[PDB]
């Protein structure tokens, strides 16, 4: 915490050595505080921490289903090599998954370029050995004397000790591009934000013109841009979708292990050999998982961005517009994004109030014949002019009456920009008047002239009054003040001085504000009426904040100050900034701070900038924006990096995001419901059935093909309900929800169980408890129940989808099944029914007889109406379906 | 066990004095034998004997609600009250059953007065004391000497020891009211039945003609007739009716208490409160009870009985049809039931075998001219005469042109009957003709002269040895044979006497019998087409059985005679009495132990009979049937009588009989199912529900107001493959049909216990565990999930007997139902207004709301599809959804 507290005695003295530093003590600085110098780095083995997640339940059943191998082989032949039909599927889908796991997060590493930037080198510096010259970067330490030229950069921070009309842009910082003045006088003793600290420069920041000594006191993890340039590194923190995706694969697994060990100890005590019962779980452990999940998920997702790239719109890492979609809190840099950082006039009033014609008129023509210094607030008053609808030809044709006979330019040294022009009325050469604007400091010293009441008078103390209460109304919005008067005289033979500039009469006042994009209001409504809430994290000042966010309509209420956040712990932080509103002069690493504890408050949040400052706060949100204007650090640093200029398609986002995270917590569900039932059935009939309802490669075959529908399970409707709210990945409600739906199917599992065992099975190979146990039909018994069991199931769990979807009266209210996803469903019940091929050496063909499908299809309407009931109940239960 | 083997101490003998016996001699006998009395007795216990049955679990639920009244008003006032409710419905339910049960027992009863008629004494004998006397044979001594004149009444089991030409009608014994003649020389020792006792004779028969002196050997109950006098008494052996109830019963009583137990230790052990989890066994154990099965039982005999009533055949017992249609095996006396016990010509026969109608009419003149007396043989003559097809009136006419002589009648010496007329052709006095009919016996003795191929030749050995043959032909065949001699006599100067009967001149032999009742065929062919045998239990002669056997139709080997079967032990009895098709000379012990011992061997068994010795096996058999030709006691002792005496209504009583079983057991396989469901779920909400379901009055109404229409089917329609196969009671069929198809509507249950549980909570009374334990909420909500299932429980278990009634159809290839038993189904149904009523505060009942009937009606249609594919499943699993 070593700050630059060591007033008046670093001023008049270097408080160091004069450029002969010690060896001895140079060694001490650069231990105790260290040299100034910006580490980066890279990672290329992004495989090792990306494979872990929902991969190990993959790779665990590979194990088991290969020892299964291994246990068969060393003894048998045939079961020891039948199984790789096993071994080959589970693994191939272990590296399809691996891979999705790691393009969904490789967009954001091969994205990511913010290191091309800075190391700058080159500096411009008085050194000891050839005065001013070229040095390196490695050569200026703390307490080294730095001087700033015309066209050089400073390499870091300083005590500034000598000025002289220095002016510098902050951008780089605050984000603005008008410049400030920087002077080496000390400032206030009790200071004030980093960036209003007149007396300490900024690295990074631009200088054009003028030269200036200083001390450099801090170096390292002190400096602001050091901090920024630091801060932005591979910290990419887990977003919501990771851990939501992970709390469901850790629901699927919590069920897994409690499932297979019971089902395991059944099979073994109650009949079989622990052979069999290690088959029986082998069958419930791969049943219960979907193998394809996050195949369906990384489809989703690709919808998703697909869909987003139409509107014009990059969106780097793939795995963006679920958070965009689940995006609760949108934290918006005001300086260039909202905002347009262009001035442009909005009040400029006589000094009662109202607009006047003459006097604006007056600034049009010093500003058009403004031939001398070009500057952006002459730009926006002729701008203004056009904007004003009043003609611009009369005065244009002014040139030949109001002839311009000089000008002294807008000079800085007594901000004064007097244009001399002649009033030519009627075609005589009548007086001459100048008309000088500029800063309000000297023009109150000066004026003593004030045109009021439609006359000249003196500026009396109450006059003093008025126009000192109209500047600061004018201040109060944080907006400065520019005075403009003009004074009559006679032809002037000689040459205009500063003394007779005084006593003129001064119009009125003018108001150059950054307006905001006209689609800014629009924009924060939208979002407004879509459950999120938006906050501003900005570094101007406050009363500029308040003035904007008072006029886009956002609630402005105790604008927070950086100070107030500094010293600020950080649990009433998160309490402060939840409920709260607009925060000012804030510097990055405040940003990322406030981002960050909004987050470990439970919120997904979002963030929009264009400057420099603001990389670290795009970095730390769950999804970070980019407007057009955003300086190419923030490019690489966002993650939807714009293109227009409107915000309005936010909510082309926001609304798309929510659509895709519905469709993929539909099938998260409503696979992870069925696949229950399914493997339900494999538990509490796991000790009357002879021998296993449906072999290991049977149920992958299952859960491979149906999950083949759910590629086009993202383009089903989803109504216009869910797409109000910023969804949170509840997991919990998963695991309520296939304990609730699943179920509904597993007791029509046993009725296909028993039926297919009784009345179809031994219809055409005899009843059971009949046939020798080794093989003669047994074999053909076993394949007719894997068979049966396997259409069935398929059926009665790809057809209870048009019912789970959507919330109550499917089909008639809500018309379910987009054609796509219908069309895909009814053309995969058309391949799973048929195994009457020669792919039925699966081990069961068995040619289902005719006889059952009336009894499959009475099972599937039944179980479909059953699951009616079921999903009112549980509509009715805790909050709806998802 | 003293047969009449005594010879040369007994027989040829008297043991003591002719008529001269004393004191001491009868106070031996009485030491020796005892008192010769017929025991007798009678009983008016019937209630208590009646009671006992499926009543004692509505007495034990009587018990339960009496110590749920004192628990809650020992400890209550206000709710101790309440409790007479259930317990007044549930007594007088006790009381109803125990009036509808002493109903379908005590008609055969107290239809029995089979003690109050028989009972004969008085018989005429000779005594030192008063000469010739009337002794009752509540006074004959054994030993006593007996004088037997015309008409008399035999006092004792008599062993006779002089004769002369003794004729005595056995048809109180033996069925055949023809004189059988009784001869006193010495017989053999061995020997045979009763039919061959030729030297004793037995109680009960009247002597048709000559006197006799005979010695008795025993009294008392030693006498056949004794014997069948004390086997026969109120000793109503339990039908197979009884016995199957009562196992249905104790599969109910099984049941409840394995379920009892088990509701009543869950919600003791879980929610702490044993009085509310007695309320809960309580409950389970009244819907478990069908309450109104005793009154469907009676309704269904009666609707049987009365319908059958209809075809002129009176029921006296109304199990009687019952155990008509489960009969197995019909055992019929031959004599007056399959037969017609008339004499009828069947042969009209020369002497070598040529159909000769010359000596049809000599035979036709030989009876119609012979007006000295009449006998059943000649009338048997004329009839067959007049039916043989031959012109009688022409032969009337020879009887104008064939004028008497002279008659010599059947005398009681010679045994033969001669007529001499004339041939008096136009009135010329040509010579005479003289026809002498007979035993074959004598007259072949005494005849000189054969008449063969229309020339006459002497007696030679070869021709007498044809007749002979021929003679012994017909005997073996049955037919009683009659001789006919002619002779040409010139015209005697005196009329013809007895010396006149010698050199006859043969013309044929006649065959006498009894032919089969013309329906006797038919009747017996319907019977083995609808499974049930047909045996002919009879004390005849094996010939004459053999010939009806095959007349009629039926296996006529293994003619099981009566000494090999009385010399036979039962369990070999069992062995041969199902391998055998034909019984002949049985005497009234072996009939009751035949029909008793394949009672015993698992066949429901009825009998017919039509006379004395047929009361035993009546009384000993499921249902005895009496033909119309029956004697007074034969009548009284059976269960059902015809009125018309046609055996082809047999048969229909039979279908009658098994359709009225059908609708029965269709009832009881209805209800009991229903109610296991309705009262299995309960179980397991035992468990979960944090309040009774239903009470146990609503159990009571529920059970009551659905029994109310199963009072209606009985007159279902019945299908047409159930009736043709004898249906045995079975117990473990109908606790396989509770376990399989009654557990389909538990899942219908514990739905609509959570869709009620979460349909109603928005019922103005929100959702439960918010509701104070108080009013107007739990007391409401708790009285609207009673209306809940209470409403649907009528609906899904009223409605699913449409698909249950029938086997493997489903509802159009049987007409479910006959309009009777769907008008008042749908008319009780309609009895869901009960809730919306005043009578519908018997607490709790209130109004439904009309939200809840759509998802009623989806339920009781889910719950349709369900049986259907259990039905499916049990009917291919067993063989017979009954
Ligand atoms: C009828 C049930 C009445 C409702 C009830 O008991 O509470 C609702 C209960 C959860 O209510 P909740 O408000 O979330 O209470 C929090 C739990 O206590 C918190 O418990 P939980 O949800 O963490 O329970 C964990 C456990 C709970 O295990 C179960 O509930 C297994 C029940 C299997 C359902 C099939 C029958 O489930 C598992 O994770 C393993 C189960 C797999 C083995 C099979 O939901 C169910 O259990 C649904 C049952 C399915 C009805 C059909
Ligand atoms: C639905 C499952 C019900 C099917 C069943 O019980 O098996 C019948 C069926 C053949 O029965 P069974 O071999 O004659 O068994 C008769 C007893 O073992 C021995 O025959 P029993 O003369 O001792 O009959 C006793 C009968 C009567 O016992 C009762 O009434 C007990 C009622 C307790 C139910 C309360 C809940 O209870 C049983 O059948 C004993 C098992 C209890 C069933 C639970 O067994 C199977 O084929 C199993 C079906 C597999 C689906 C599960
Ligand atoms: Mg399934
Ligand atoms: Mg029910």
């Amino acid at each position: 915490f070593a700050k630059t507290s060591t007033k008046e005695e670093l001023f008049q003295k270097f408080k160091t050595s004069n450029k002969g530093l010690s060896e001895e003590q140079v060694e001490i600085s650069r231990e105790q505080y260290g040299d100034n110098t910006i580490t980066r780095g890279k990672k290329s083995s992004l495989i090792k921490r990306l494979y872990q997640a929902f991969i190990n339940p993959f790779t665990i059943i590979l194990f088991v289903l290969a020892l299964v191998s291994a246990f068969t082989d060393i003894i048998l032949a045939a079961p020891g090599e039948k199984n790789p039909q096993g071994l080959i599927i589970i693994t191939t889908m272990v590296l399809i998954s691996g891979i999705l796991r790691f393009v969904q997060e490789t967009r954001s590493g091969n994205a990511a370029e913010n290191l091309l930037k800075m190391i700058t080198t080159t500096t411009n510096v008085h050194r000891l050995e050839s005065g001013s010259q070229e040095i390196p970067i490695e050569e200026v330490l703390v307490g080294d004397i730095i001087h700033l030229s015309a066209g050089d950069m400073v390499p870091a921070d300083l005590r500034i000790i000598q000025a002289k009309d220095l002016f510098i842009s902050q951008a780089s910082l605050t984000g603005e591009s008008e410049p400030v003045e920087k002077l080496d006088l000390a400032t206030a003793a009790a200071a004030a934000s980093i960036t209003e600290s007149v007396n300490l420069a900024f690295m990074g920041s631009n200088v054009i013109s003028g030269s200036a000594y200083g001390v450099v006191i801090a170096t390292g993890d002190a400096t602001i841009f050091g901090e920024m340039a630091k801060s932005v590194t591979e910290d990419s923190t887990k977003t919501t979708f990771e851990k939501g995706v992970n709390s469901v694969s850790w629901v699927l697994i919590r069920f897994m292990l409690v499932m297979v060990p019971f089902v395991l100890l059944i099979n073994g005590f109650t009949k079989g050999d622990w052979m069999e019962a290690a088959l029986f779980a082998l069958a419930v452990a791969v049943g219960l998982t979907p193998e394809m999940l996050p195949m369906i998920v990384t489809t989703c997702l690709a919808k998703g961005a697909v869909t987003m790239s139409k509107e014009k719109t990059i969106i780097k890492n793939l795995n963006s517009i679920q958070n965009l979609g689940s995006m609760n809190i949108l934290c918006t840099d005001k300086t260039g994004t909202l905002t347009q950082d262009k001035v442009v006039l909005m009040r400029h009033l006589d000094i009662h109030g109202q607009e006047n014609i003459r006097v604006l008129r007056h600034g049009f023509l010093n500003s058009y014949y403004q031939t001398g210094l070009k500057n952006l607030m002459d730009l926006a008053i002729i701008e203004g002019a056009e904007a004003k609808q009043d003609k611009n030809p009369e005065l244009g044709g002014l040139s030949s009456k109001y002839t311009k006979v000089d000008e002294i330019p807008f000079d800085f040294e007594r901000r004064r920009m007097s244009v001399v022009v002649k009033s030519n009325t009627n075609g005589a050469t009548s007086k001459t008047q100048m008309i000088t604007k500029g800063a309000a400091e000297e023009m109150l010293d000066i004026c003593t002239l004030v045109e009021d009441k439609g006359n000249v008078v003196h500026l009396t103390p109450e006059l003093r009054a008025y126009i000192l209460k109209k500047v600061d109304e004018l201040n109060e919005e944080g907006m400065r003040v520019i005075l403009v008067a003009q004074k009559t005289n006679p032809s002037p033979i000689d040459t205009f001085s500063v003394q007779d500039e005084s006593e003129m009469v001064l119009m009125g006042y003018l108001a150059f504000l950054d307006p905001p994009k006209e689609s800014t209001a629009k924009a924060i409504k939208a979002l407004n009426k879509y459950g999120v809430s938006v906050k501003i994290l900005t570094g101007d000042n406050d009363k500029v904040t308040r003035s904007v966010c008072k006029q886009v309509g956002l609630p402005v209420d105790k604008t927070i100050l950086g100070s107030d956040i500094d010293q600020l712990d950080d649990n009433e932080l998160a309490a402060v900034a939840a409920a709260a509103s607009v925060f000012a002069k804030l510097s990055p690493q405040q940003k990322a701070r406030i981002v960050t504890t909004l987050r470990n408050s439970g919120n997904s949040v979002g963030y929009m900038g264009d400057g420099i400052n603001d990389a670290a706060a795009m970095k730390s949100s769950d999804v970070g924006i980019s407007v057009d204007s955003a300086v190419d650090i923030a490019k690489e640093s966002a993650d939807v990096i714009l293109l227009e200029k409107d915000l309005m398609v936010l909510e082309k986002g926001i609304i798309e995001g929510r659509k895709t995270y519905a469709n993929m917590i539909k099938y998260i569900k409503m696979t992870a419901s069925s696949n229950f039932g399914n493997m339900f059935s494999v538990l509490i009939a796991s000790a009357f059935l002879p021998f296993i309802p449906m072999l290991s490669i049977h149920i992958l075959l299952l859960n491979l093909i149906y999950d083949f529908s759910c590629t086009a399970i993202p383009w089903d409707n989803v109504d216009e309900e869910y797409l109000v709210v910023p969804r949170k990945w509840d997991a919990s409600s998963v695991s309520k929800f296939m304990l609730w739906i699943g179920p509904t199917s597993s007791v029509f599992d046993i009725t296909t169980y028993l039926l297919m065992f009784f009345v179809i099975c031994p219809a055409t190979f005899g009843p059971f408890s009949s046939l020798v146990p080794g093989s003669v039909a047994y074999i053909g018994f076993i394949a007719l129940f894997h068979t049966g069991w396997f259409v069935e199931s398929m059926w009665t769990q790809t057809l209870v989808i048009h019912m789970i979807r959507t919330p109550k009266i499917p089909f008639l209210q809500s018309r379910a099944s987009a054609p796509l996803t219908i069309l895909t469903f009814m053309g995969i019940i058309g391949l799973t029914i048929i195994p009457f091929t020669s792919f039925g050496h699966s081990i069961g063909l068995m040619a289902l007889p005719i006889n059952f499908f009336p009894w499959l299809i009475l099972t599937v309407v039944m179980y479909m109406m059953l699951v009616t009931i079921f999903k009112k109940i549980f509509v009715s239960k805790y909050g709806e379906l998802l």
